[PDB]
């Protein structure tokens, strides 16, 4: 069954008040899209963060892994940062999946990574602490939050 | 200094190449407009997650807190429905926060809890894994949620 | 060339401050997206909503349309409910092309048609002013609106 | 009544398989918020644009009128952006209304401009053609599309 068979019986389950929250088939379905990916793009054109996605993500899927050639860093004038930086690599990027880190929303508000499919649709994220409350590598940070954003849909690291 | 102009520094800073992350100014904003606003809303017309978000908002701002008496469940059809959820509120009661909790992203994706501002603007969030995976009591989850997205900018519920 | 192609040099063009508003190029792709698209999706289950502009689409393209099996009228409740009912389409349906048509904004605030592209992208939209107002049959303005949103970005019905 | 409330009476509405389109109320409620605006936001820096905005809505309202000073034209990486610089104006300034023009959606897809009550919502909005085809001087553009959007809120000048 592809996602979109699945996403129409969620809506109509929602649409008919008998939703009782996510289910088995639907945490298998993103699984399957994730670790089965072929293509990557990194939401960024720091090299510094991307090695730490890259690396990571290795160990999960045989996919091609890349990043962007223009700064996001301009999502931060929108209302969630992280968020708009991952349609940024939508509109400019064939792949079938978006990795995204940056602010979550109003400056203070801390920070987000997103996984998004080939439609733009969020898959999974992770949130920090503002960097004022933390004070963590930057490298470590990040790592923390895409290990966390994949095992949260059952994805281990091992 | 006004919300609104520690936004403009922001931004300018995004627009220059010279934005280094969350500030203190930005951080202690946000723990004020939490602390000291007089009127919250929960965007939910489910008595038990209200229950559960007043009890602890409670213990950290003097406002009248109270829920919605529509059934915010068709937020489930959009792209992200605890922020679709947010906004509804948003649009039809008038409150210094808002709060919301549901579905993270397409079905599968667990989780979130949100608190936006009186513009809408996202100020926190907390994430829990797909309820298939954690299996936990809901009202227990959303403690947890409620009291990491205080935590992690700068607000101890004790 | 792709339109992810398309769409970075046109980006690149903003981020330099040497953005001159559409080009030839961006026209003639959205034109061939349009013209050329097998599938089209109304984001609708309103049979005479879907008649109309089926036959109209069916004037500029060779594509099979369809409708939906569900009422997307809970996209009400959002910001900008035409946009919303796009984007259930794109969750539920494969297609080249969606096509939704309802409120543009408040209430109050009239109707936007909207042609998106498989990725959820704007192509082109057409507004009425509010129903309360203009007080045309609905079928008689979806054929106006549509036939406006096509012809703005220079495809004639004639 | 506020236009809270009006909005939750035209949500339930639809909740319950009863909305038949925009009410008169609604409508009220709109054209009140728009002429009796006492400040409004004008979401660019182009001195040009601002101009012609302002002209035109002090023959509607008696509100005090101004620009951004941080250049709009980053919201053209997002996917709509005549609707992300409203949102940025909302962010870094305090107005009953916010006015943006920019373009519609993707690149190619012509000109929309809206505008936005002290929450965000959308209240009216008008579009052009893309440039490439209108061929249209800026500023003639902009006074027909803010006429327009005045004009089918049933807003005259
Ligand atoms: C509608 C919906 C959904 O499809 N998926 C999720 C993700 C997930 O299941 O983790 C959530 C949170 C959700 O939204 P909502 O907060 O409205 O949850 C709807 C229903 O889904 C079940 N559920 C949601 N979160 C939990 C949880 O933390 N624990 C348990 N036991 N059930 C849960 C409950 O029956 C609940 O009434
Ligand atoms: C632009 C931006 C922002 O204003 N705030 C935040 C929240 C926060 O500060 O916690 C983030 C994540 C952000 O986006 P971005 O991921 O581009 O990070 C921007 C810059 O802000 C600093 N920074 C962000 N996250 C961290 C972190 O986890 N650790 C450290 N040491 N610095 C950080 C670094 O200088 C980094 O290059
Ligand atoms: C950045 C941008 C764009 O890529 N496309 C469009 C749609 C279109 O070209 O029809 C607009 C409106 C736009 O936004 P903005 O209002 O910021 O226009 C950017 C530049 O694009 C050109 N432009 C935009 N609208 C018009 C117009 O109505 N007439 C003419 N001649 N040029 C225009 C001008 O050079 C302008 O400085
Ligand atoms: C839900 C909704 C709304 O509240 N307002 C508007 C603006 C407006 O009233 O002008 C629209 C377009 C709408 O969305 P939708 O296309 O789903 O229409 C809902 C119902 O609202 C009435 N309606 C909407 N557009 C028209 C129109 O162009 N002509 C007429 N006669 N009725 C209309 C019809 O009963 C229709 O069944």
């Amino acid at each position: 069954v592809v996602m979109e068979e699945i996403i129409k019986k969620a809506f109509i389950e929602s649409i008919n008040n008998i939703r009782r929250g996510d289910k088995e088939e639907e945490l298998k379905k993103i699984q399957e899209k994730i670790v089965n990916a072929k293509k990557i793009v990194v939401a960024t054109n720091n090299q510094k963060k991307f090695k730490v996605i890259r690396d990571i993500m290795l160990r999960v899927c045989n996919a091609e892994i890349k990043m962007l050639d223009i700064d996001t860093r301009f999502a931060d004038l929108t209302r969630m940062p992280a968020l708009t930086k991952g349609l940024i690599a939508l509109d400019i990027e064939k792949a079938d999946l978006y990795i995204a880190r940056g602010r979550l929303g109003a400056p203070g508000s801390g920070s987000m990574l997103v996984i998004l499919d080939e439609k733009g649709r969020v898959l999974t994220a992770s949130l920090s602490p503002s960097s004022v409350i933390h004070k963590e590598d930057i490298e470590e940070r990040i790592k923390k939050e895409l290990i966390e954003a994949l095992s949260r849909i059952g994805i281990s690291i091992l």
